[PDB]
């Protein structure tokens, strides 16, 4: 192992980030969306 | 013999995880705790 372990490690890091970002942007967006029935 | 970049990398991974977990457990917990609508 040396440079190949970067593939797995990279996926883990990216996975978490995408979750925190997606979840945050999704939750906040969803909440606001339902908040107002009219168009933005 | 050789482990330095693991420190920084470890922090990043742990940081994200803690966020996804804390945020999720906090948000869900908060919502359930005070399900009552907001007044502000």
């Amino acid at each position: 192992m040396g440079r190949t372990h970067l593939t797995m490690a990279l996926t883990v890091i990216a996975g978490l980030v995408v979750i925190f970002m997606m979840l945050g942007g999704t939750f906040l967006y969803w909440r606001g969306r339902r908040h107002h029935h009219h168009h933005h």
